[PDB]
């Protein structure tokens, strides 16, 4: 065993192992490349079919070994690493060997050999171009040619909940801030009326034909604060992406991992308070995509329909009625008949849908876990949570997979429990 010299596996050998249950093929490129972005100009992007994502970026994470174990990558597995180059794999190969993995090989010919021949199977996140890497945003704001972009009008929007300091403390150059209160009402925590959305989008400089790039800043939400949501900026960004896509912005992108991805890439930060450039007319009837939103009467119908389900994206203490999740909800319990899809640790964290760096979790893992609960694309799914934020992030993950009938039930537990006639469950199921 040599911690620093790694066996090469040939293309022929790896081809013969694609179906092996005992082989784990590990893509150490960025998660955005794994999803399908052609980050080196390859003609076919994505990953080797069956490969898992383990970005070499994560080697500096003190919890690296726990990430690997949670991915079910075990020492008895044969580990095959690849990246754009075998040199990109060397540190990861050594890290596996230092932690008791004795069967570790490096595949040298993923690019250009594997990517370049159409008989070598690859996979990709179907709608990966909605989930953009920092390098794409940098090219956009620099006026440079970038893939998956044919527009001439864009805006980069920094989302926050009543927390302008989230933006003023550091933001992507030229970006403007959007408080989530611009597009959702504090009375209902639902999306605002069409007339309000039209005015708010126009005042923020957004037309239906503007490419809107949304991101937020994660600032370590604390349940002891009056407004922990003010620190969950990137959930808020995906919430606004949902409302904008519902409203009719044709081209909405989300920066994968939010602000952390921008600074991790080494790009310059701005603290300017950028004034808005208003536009006079949104340019499309609102809402253009009403099917993206489900309200309570439709949600009740979906609970009675075989081809439909509500998907509860809340924490386990919320689900069993231990806590409400919120300092503004007193009632505790759950909507009867929903399928549980645990979000993470509480209302302000999405650990089960994210990596430690806040990029979206490897989509195969989300897909496979969902399938175990019957959360599958042949259904009409309405994702929901307390009041729509976490549900929007789950919804966006399904949208990225190309699922054809996914919605957010906007009202969530807030609306449901606000009517004392609605039934609810509590306790361990
Ligand atoms: C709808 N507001 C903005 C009031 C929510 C947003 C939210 C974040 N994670 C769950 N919900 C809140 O901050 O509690
Ligand atoms: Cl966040
Ligand atoms: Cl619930
Ligand atoms: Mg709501």
């Amino acid at each position: 065993k040599n911690m620093y010299d790694h066996t090469e596996i040939t293309t022929d050998s790896l081809l013969a192992l694609l179906g092996s249950e005992k082989v784990k093929i590990i893509d150490v490129r960025s998660a955005d490349a794994y999803n399908g972005w052609r980050m080196r100009g390859e003609v076919r992007g994505g990953h080797i079919k069956g490969a898992k994502s383990l970005p070499a970026k994560w080697l500096t994470d003190p919890e690296w070994l726990n990430i690997v174990r949670f991915k079910q990558i075990r020492p008895e597995d044969a580990i095959v690493l690849y990246g754009y180059t075998p040199e990109e794999c060397e540190q990861t190969a050594t890290r596996f060997k230092e932690n008791g993995y004795n069967n570790v090989s490096v595949f040298h010919r993923f690019h250009p050999d594997w990517t370049g021949n159409d008989a070598f199977p690859m996979d990709r996140l179907e709608q990966y171009n909605r989930l953009v890497p920092a390098e794409w945003v940098n090219g956009l704001i620099s006026g440079e040619e970038i893939p998956e972009y044919d527009n001439d009008t864009f805006i980069v929007c920094h989302a926050h909940y009543r927390n302008r300091d989230a933006y003023l403390s550091g933001h992507i150059p030229g970006a403007t801030d959007m408080d989530t209160l611009a597009l959702e009402s504090p009375e209902t925590w639902n999306r605002r009326t069409p007339e309000e959305l039209k005015k708010a989008l126009e005042e923020h400089g957004i037309t239906a034909s503007t490419t809107v790039v949304l991101y937020g800043k994660f600032m370590h939400p604390d349940n002891a604060d009056e407004f922990p949501g003010s620190a969950a900026g990137h959930i808020g960004a995906i919430r606004l992406a949902f409302i904008m896509m519902y409203a009719g912005v044709e081209d909405v992108r989300v920066l994968n991992g939010g602000y952390q991805s921008w600074t991790d890439a080494g790009f310059a930060i701005s603290k300017d308070d950028v004034p808005k450039t208003t536009v006079p007319e949104f340019g499309a009837p609102i809402p253009s995509r009403p099917e993206f939103a489900v309200d309570i009467d439709e949600a009740k119908e979906m609970l009675q329909s075989e081809d439909s389900d509500l998907v509860c994206v809340r924490s386990y203490p919320e689900y069993i009625g231990e806590v409400s999740g919120y300092n503004y909800i007193k009632k505790k319990g759950r909507i009867p008949g929903a399928i549980f899809a645990e979000c993470g640790s509480d209302a302000y964290h999405m650990e089960n849908y994210r990596n430690h760096d806040h990029t979206t979790r490897e989509y195969h893992e989300i897909e496979d876990i969902w399938a175990k609960s019957g959360i599958i694309p042949k259904k009409h799914l309405a994702f929901y949570c307390g009041a729509g934020w976490r549900g929007s992030e789950a919804w966006f993950n399904a949208l990225l997979m190309g699922w054809p009938r996914v919605s957010v039930y906007d009202g969530g537990w807030f609306e449901w429990s606000n009517d004392p006639e609605n039934p609810y469950e509590t306790g361990v199921p």
